[PDB]
């Protein structure tokens, strides 16, 4: 077949390692877009962000050229790439022991020498994220794919400026939405540079799991502990409700500590609400443990009337800026 | 022997990268149907669905071709695909790092030069559930095949027709039923075409576990907290028992966040029961609180009576709600 | 060496994927017996049994066949299995992405053509366990081992008639003894058939850890739920005393919870016991709020000891019922 | 250079699968001698054993000889194995899916003809222990080297006896020390015999972690039940006092048996203590609700002074008892 | 092309297993540099440290020999490590089954020799810490590069002087900062000589996590614990609020346990703090019990306030302690 023939030819003395330039002083530009498909999820316990996507490769190989009227048309052949020279581009905040891709085994290769690849993976990656607004969180992590061995001398990482393009993902959990692509340098020993693209995507943390879980136990608990002051203290009932909200606020406390990661920068808000919901079943306790003190003079209630206007007054603060903060 | 001569014949200078088509204008009908021998799991914690079956696999070689005749009959040879052209259809929600088979090593190819695959794998994929009726739910989980390399002009991935059958696994967790198979088109930059089939399993949780573990804790809890208000005042017990729901209930909820994903959308009706049963021994101490406060005129008895027909005829209507879900 | 020679002469044009057959209306038996040497685990929470075990192949080849007098004696030779044929078997029930051996790099080959290979692995499998009598359950896990490329036209999967033999193993869990394996026959599109051998090992659960940790606690639970009616109602610690034992219990049922696995048909005799436990406590909840209901006519101690007296004769006979299962 | 020209003279025919035996009848002594550097941990919920160490391998081929005076000098040549024969040598109790090496790339070659070859490597272990004594528990794990496809009759493994040394390690953990390894057989069929090395190390437990967990908050919870008859039973707080020992117990219950595995023989010292302190618990329950019934005569304080007499007596028996075990 | 000719010239006849040198008595001098770009983890459970960086390797490859002037310039050529020597250099603790590189597909080779060849990695190192200051503690982890194939007469590991600069990252735990490496040489049967670079990190734990976790629940369960003895005797709820904090400092402690490694050398200082406030509970219950046992004389209210008094001074010394730690 015609197909053999071509192949055959423009493969007789291809070396995979050879860089392909004409001249020593000249480069080749590979275009890279990455694009996202499906983000799975936003791993904040060891921060990673496991997503599937293709990234789009292009470059130009002068190697392989031919013209169509020799091989009766026939503009498009597909190659495996172990048999062509391929850009060693990676991620430059990979999270995984190697990158390995879903699909790698053709790419296309066209008469004009220029040559796609778009090998589809599923890419963990570390990202930066501040948990100051768990879990009404806006986000933002990135994606830099870049060359760790060719420098800016050998290739050259280029956005693809023919598609300015911007996409979104509605899911469950994560309003993604995505970034304009910039290119940053990196450099090595002040010398070399060693360009890459780098890719933002805005995530935005819509759930109902994380609200259910840990923002209703909270002010509901915050809520019995407001209840606690018109328990009259000559009965010895408030002491062991005020043991029980420390058992509850513990249990609590658990969950969170068991969901809230070791990586964590800022304490977040249903953290500083929970501590704030744990001090004040601390402050009850003490008052309650003070008026039954001197129980053994008797115009007590007035006291508890004004610790629960200032705690109701502190806690309708509080929830309403956390409202706010939603 | 003379299996190893029509061997030596017709792969004598074959190329496993050819795309086996006479004219250039030409595209090979590669047959599939996804076959499901046992569901292994359906983990909702991480949105996958394990599956073993096996995929037939059915092109048309025209480079294999031969006369039973020459060979004394032998119309069936077998070949493993290292040394034949295959198609690069993997699944297109994968759910790991590489689609790998658990037996790839033959393939079966006739003297007609149509050749079967089925290799058996074990799949791992991606599919959309709602939790909105957890865990009373019916499921339909998608497993969708195709080529990322390989168009349209290129391969066409066709189900086959000769067998619309359906199947049934009868497992103690699901009633796995199956849907048959349509085409469904991708597109790549609205110019390019991606086919591939998609395959409908229609999932459908009958569980003993997920009842006992969930269902009669939160309705007895619920019980309770409907026993609370027969509770007298005046001794100082009513609210030790409220804290003691409060902090069972809380274990339930630990229990039911531990089982219950964070990729969610809606609530489920178990979490929103629970919700509701920890709310009433809210208002319940609530109620209790101010009976005790007021204590200190006497007549309240009729009030816990109201409050237990009001939670009594509320109960019974979301228990019957429930119990119409199921 | 004389070693040398015959190697190099009956493997000068040996294809590693030509099925060894004089004549082509013939089939090669291929004689199986699995050998477990230790049973590692049985995870019921994914029902997967983790064992280690040598899978005795015989085949006979009849390509390889010398006279030991021209090589001067040497009837054994040991040849590794990727430069000769070797059937494709493996588990029908596989419970992971591929099937690996421990040891596959040598195998023993007759001068009369007979070869054995004997690869040590780590088996995954399968296997349906119903867990009605949890913990004190007697099990069989089933292994089967057979082709799913060659059909029975092809190849022929044979158990060895000359060892009958059965085996035993003390495990501290587990008293594993062996089945006489059987052959069994899968059929494929009702005309190509796919045999098969498969091995029964009948497991027994013979554990102190699941006693110790769910069947001493649930039972001391009920006899302290046992002894909650004999508390006088007009002192309220009875109220507290079973919201103690409502805590207790659902701190049992977590722990259980964690234990007991998803994948469940019917429900084990420990989950049922602490069921009725829980609802035992429920109902003495009950007659504790009424008695001290109608307290404020005085006549409750012949109520609470005839529920003692039921709920005695009623618990003797559900521990004589699961002593009678142990 | 001259490096080059052994390596292509002695590597010129040489075939990796050829046993390297002069006449039909001799075999290969292989000397082993495994050699810890740092036992990683024992995971006695899996009862595996990973440790780091080298395993030094020596044999001697025949076919790689060669005098110096014809390459001036370099008696030491380094060779990789993927190019020479190796034995097949591996654990005869490993704990995984595939045994491999951490560095197996080099092997030292001497003029003589005797190999080494030295390949480090993290090895996962089966090995029994027996927890009668957790956590004051001295151990034995055993490593068994050998051949699975040589018999006796084709190589030899022998332990090293001119270096019969013994080693330790001073772990935070365990005090390792190593036991002089010998040789044990291995039969197969009763007519091959398996040679192979075994190599015992004698762990012993100095751990102040699971002391801290353990042992202290049994033998405190232990100090609150003896606490327990001292409170009068005319005042309702006894009942709610037991209750919250037996909540307690059942947390540390929760605790040991997350930690306690299920591959369990014996139950361990500090189990046996949480079950007495447990039912002790039951007792002293059982003893206040008869003492509180039948206070509705009131000389009750002398049952109380024997019953803790009574548990005093044997709390000090029980306890010098696990002291003596430490 | 000119790139092809010299690649074509320089591996005509290179074996990848050849030592690089002129003379039998030489080594090669490989300089070694490790650099971390990024610290992910400590993982104290398991005492590994991942991490993320590239290793420097330089060595001087004799055979890749040419002047640019006959390739018309072409200093800088890059090759596969796969078709030249590298050495065999690994980490002395690596931490995982086999040690694999990020990216390995390229090394810069110059005219002169000399090869540079920077393998990203993601390395799992086992290193000692001392958890006596957790979590308010200094560490230093260290990374050991080296070969254990070569000895000191093949191949000799060198730390590169010309670069003697120290980094920093700062983590929101870690605020890592770097060790200027050293050269320590191990030993290997008193004979031969192994070398190797070491190169200590000096990590700094800086969290916000294990402070609100850990110090603060323990400092507010001690300070209800310093409130307990205010409560009178005479009421029957101090025994209730003792078995309170006996369950929320078991809940406590189940927290610690689980974040707190089996891995233990010495007790953290947040476990003696609340060792120390669990029997502070334990002797303030004991003084409670004895009051209401002699309370059937009525001068308790000294003894609490001595109590009271001896707990104070002694928790703010404990407290202190703890500050002056942190
Ligand atoms: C790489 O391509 C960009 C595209 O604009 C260009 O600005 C830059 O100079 C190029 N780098 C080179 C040629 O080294
Ligand atoms: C692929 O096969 C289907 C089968 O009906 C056909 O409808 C479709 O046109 C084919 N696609 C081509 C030929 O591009
Ligand atoms: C395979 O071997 C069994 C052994 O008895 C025999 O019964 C069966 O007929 C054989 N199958 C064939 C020859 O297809
Ligand atoms: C293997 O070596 C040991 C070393 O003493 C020897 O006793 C034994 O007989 C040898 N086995 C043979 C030669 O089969
Ligand atoms: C290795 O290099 C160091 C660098 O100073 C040198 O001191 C040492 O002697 C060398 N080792 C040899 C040549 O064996």
């Amino acid at each position: 077949a015609d197909e053999k023939r071509l192949l055959k030819c423009i493969l007789h003395d291809y070396d995979t390692a050879i860089r392909p330039v004409q001249n020593v002083s000249d480069v080749v530009n590979v275009a890279l877009e990455v694009t996202v498909v499906k983000v799975i999820d936003l791993d904040e316990k060891e921060h990673v962000l496991t997503t599937n996507g293709w990234i789009y490769h292009e470059w130009n190989d002068f190697q392989l050229k031919w013209n169509p009227s020799d091989y009766s048309g026939l503009k498009k052949i597909r190659i495996p790439v172990d048999r062509i020279w391929t850009p060693d581009i990676v991620l430059f905040n990979n999270a995984d022991e190697s990158y390995r891709y879903v699909v790698d085994k053709l790419a296309v290769v066209y008469y004009t020498g220029k040559v796609m690849w778009v090998p589809h993976a599923r890419l963990r990656s570390f990202c930066v994220l501040d948990l100051s607004r768990f879990p009404f969180d806006s986000q933002m992590c990135t994606l830099v794919f870049g060359s760790w061995t060719h420098d800016v001398s050998s290739v050259n990482v280029t956005l693809r400026n023919q598609s300015k393009v911007q996409y979104m993902i509605d899911g469950k959990e994560w309003q993604v939405t995505s970034v304009q692509p910039k290119r940053y340098q990196w450099t090595y020993n002040s010398n070399e540079n060693y360009a890459g693209i780098i890719t933002g995507i805005k995530l935005k943390r819509t759930s109902i799991y994380y609200q259910y879980v840990f923002i209703m136990p909270t002010v509901l608990l915050a809520f019995l502990t407001l209840l606690m002051p018109f328990i009259p203290p000559l009965g010895k009932e408030r002491i062991t409700y005020g043991i029980g909200l420390v058992l509850g606020c513990t249990l609590l406390l658990m969950m969170l500590s068991d969901r809230m990661p070791t990586e964590l920068g800022n304490v977040p808000v249903v953290a500083a609400y929970l501590a704030y919901v744990f001090v004040m079943v601390a402050i009850n306790l003490l008052f309650a443990i003070m008026a039954i003190n001197m129980s053994m003079q008797q115009l007590t209630r007035v006291i508890d009337r004004l610790l629960f206007g200032s705690f109701l007054v502190l806690t309708v603060v509080i929830t309403i800026s956390m409202y706010a903060h939603y």
